[PDB]
RNA sequence: UAUGCAUGCAUU
RNA sequence: UAUGCAUGCAUU
């Protein structure tokens, strides 16, 4: 665990920079019934070696829209410097994933995705600013949360009750949202897939509202994970898998 | 792949010890219809280090009916020979041997009374299949359990016979492996009501098929029998307890 | 045999 | 995040 004076900078850069976040539409073709001018989706994630602390794979793919197709990726080997703290995923992960960004605009400018999904919570966050709130503001990017597990903050809690609402959650797209203490919406559980049980936890990032959020999330599902995330994960395991 | 003429020496040596072949009951547990006076159950099997020449070979014997591992030999050996279909018993059958006669030096009062192979027996190119072989060559009774559809004799994994697989509705249930020479070779088992994969169970040696389909069934707690099973899985622990 | 993917359970 | 197991599909 990182010593006090890191986790206060931690603690004092996530408070600056959510000054930034904005939890609404700030595109067009995210008020269109059918996403239309959409044609490009980002997805980001980083994989890890099991015996090694420092070494790791980060990944950014672009799919077209709405065929899911990957037509980028970059995946790179780094050397991690945080260690893994709840509520402080960004300081491990999203220094890598805003170098991949700035080598796509180097690289191939024309294919910056019009919006990120993040593997991790937005606004649904100890702080009210996750990984994906933290990725939206330094590179400025529309960005959604997308998490696999129920981030336990202001009252949410993976009990019986939430439980039977999973339950409750009959076909893809069908939803539920996720209160706060305060009363105030910080996400939806989303059944992402007809096929599959587990649902999916939606929060804002950044330029985006919720309920655009929630949507896009599920026409990019062809599995539970949605594909750019899905896609950045298989290639990223796949790299350190040929490097052992 | 070994050359031509190894292959052919290596059909020879099958030929003639396919001779030694009991395919019927021999042991007085066989023919009672709930086993009784069987209590050890052994299983082997051989994992491999993703490096050509080592592997882990481990033999266990279960109690039964309670299935509980009171004996594990997991050793690591180096292995010579390739894979090559109809002649695994000459790449893994020298290791299992040597492990019996271990058990019979260090624990001879849990030598098991039969033995369940990952692998055919009868069910064979040339009607010699490593379980035969293991059997030959211990004396022991040795049932062969195979996970996927060796196609000799006229046998084939089409249509046709993914019919018959639809037709196994529950665990248990079984239809016949009748080859070209009007033959029996073996029979596709359905191990449990939540599994749909077949097993293909053929006689090893000292057994006969009907006997060798049941216990295989009673050995089920999951789709793998359970001391092939253990074997697989704690062959595959000691290659990671070292180099994994 | 080893690996990949899908769906779920557990551990972390 | 990584690992184990379950059930299926695929490559080999
Ligand atoms: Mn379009
Ligand atoms: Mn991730
Ligand atoms: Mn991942
Ligand atoms: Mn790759
Ligand atoms: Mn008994
Ligand atoms: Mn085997
Ligand atoms: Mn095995
Ligand atoms: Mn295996
Ligand atoms: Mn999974
Ligand atoms: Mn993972
Ligand atoms: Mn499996």
């Amino acid at each position: 665990r990182p010593p006090e004076e890191t986790l206060s900078l931690w603690k004092g850069e996530q408070a600056r920079l959510k000054a930034r976040v904005v939890d609404r539409d700030t595109e067009a073709w995210q008020r269109d019934p059918s996403f239309s001018g959409l044609q490009k989706v980002g997805g980001v994630d980083v994989s890890f070696v099991k015996g090694d602390s420092v070494r790791a794979c980060a990944s950014l793919v672009v799919l077209s829209y709405p065929e899911l197709k990957v037509v980028y990726e970059d995946s790179r080997m780094v050397g991690l410097k945080a260690p893994y703290v709840s509520g402080f995923l960004a300081f491990r992960e999203v220094p890598f994933l805003v170098e991949l960004v700035q080598r796509l605009q180097e690289k191939e400018p024309d294919l910056m995705p019009q919006v990120v999904l993040v593997d991790g919570n937005g606004v649904l966050h100890q702080r009210g600013f996750g990984v994906a709130c933290h990725l939206g503001v330094l590179t400025e990017l529309p960005c959604i949360g997308v998490a696999k597990k129920l981030l336990q903050v202001d009252g949410l809690e993976n009990n019986a009750l939430h439980k039977e609402k999973i339950v409750l959650l009959q076909a893809g797209g069908d939803t539920f949202p996720l209160i706060g203490s305060s009363g105030t919406v910080l996400g939806m559980a989303l059944r992402s897939h007809d096929h599959s049980t587990k649902p999916l936890y939606v929060s804002v990032g950044h330029r985006i509202s919720l309920e655009v959020a929630v949507r896009l999330t599920h026409h990019c599902c062809r599995f539970r994970i949605p594909e750019p995330i899905r896609q950045a994960d298989i290639r990223s395991r796949e790299y350190i898998r040929r490097t052992l």
